[PDB]
């Protein structure tokens, strides 16, 4: 099965998932000098006041904080998007060292981690139908750098010991994802894909320019998670990031000068 190891990592994924070599794969390097300001892009609208978190799950490649998406409660709209996209889950990608971990890069810079807030287009009715469409998902990507702690992340960090291994979940209600957002919503946007198999080309990527700061202790606790299940040999869940993929015939657009 696919993973992030030497024999099953990103360079192998194309054998089971040939779209890995497709025309709109993610992540990508964001060349800040070539990204063009698009004055027709609107401000992002992030409406998370009614978000209902339910559960946190170690799925063997990251941990997902899942939300009730059976109603319009936490939605992303505006920006490059047409219509309304409902928050379904968020998760992170991170490194074994502070010098790597993000999936997107900025002028080849790798951040310590990257948060993905995943939303699906309500016109397709559910997530499973949305991923079959070129405009089915909108993923808000936020870089993490190591410095001061992020207070709004600590409730996540503190539950990780209860979901150490693949397949473990824990109740995780009343978590407010607004506490994970930077001050500015300036962003880059481009059409891309899921960054894990099945690598479907269904994502409008919206990557925020401003990183959030998290403490060394916070990211160190991400690195204590396990890829393996309980009672299997311990493999630390680190370096669960796909590297940048060829941009091909795409343009990255900036919301800001
Ligand atoms: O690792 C990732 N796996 C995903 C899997 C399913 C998604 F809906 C979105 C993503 S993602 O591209 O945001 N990141
Ligand atoms: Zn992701």
């Amino acid at each position: 099965h696919w993973g992030y190891g030497k024999h099953n990592g990103p360079e192998h994924w194309h054998k089971d998932f040939p779209i890995a070599k497709g025309e709109r794969q993610s992540p990508v390097d964001i060349d800040t000098h070539t990204a063009k300001y698009d004055p027709s892009l609107k401000p992002l609208s992030v409406s998370y006041d009614q978000a209902t978190s339910l559960r946190i799950l170690n799925n063997g490649h990251a941990f997902n904080v899942e939300f009730d998406d059976s109603q319009d409660k936490a939605v992303l709209k505006g920006g490059p998007l047409d219509g309304t996209y409902r928050l379904i889950q968020f998760h992170f990608h991170w490194g074994s060292l502070d010098g790597q971990g993000s999936e997107h890069t900025v002028d080849k810079k790798k951040y310590a981690a990257e948060l993905h807030l995943v939303h699906w287009n309500t016109k397709y009715g559910d997530f499973g139908k949305a991923v079959q469409q070129p405009d089915g998902l909108a993923v808000l990507g936020i870089f993490l750098k190591v410095g001061s702690a992020k207070p709004g992340l600590q409730k996540v960090v503190d539950v990780l010991d209860s979901i150490k291994t693949k397949g473990k979940s824990a109740d995780f209600t009343n978590f407010d994802p607004r506490g994970l957002l930077p001050e500015s919503l300036d962003y880059w946007t481009y059409p891309g894909s899921l960054t894990t198999p099945p690598l479907l080309e269904c994502v409008t990527w919206i990557v925020l320019k401003e990183p959030i700061s998290v403490s060394s202790e916070q990211v160190l606790k991400f690195r204590k998670l396990n890829f393996n299940g309980e009672g299997e040999p311990e493999e630390l869940m680190v370096d669960n990031w796909r590297p940048a993929q060829p941009l091909k015939n795409r343009q990255i657009k900036a919301s800001f000068k």
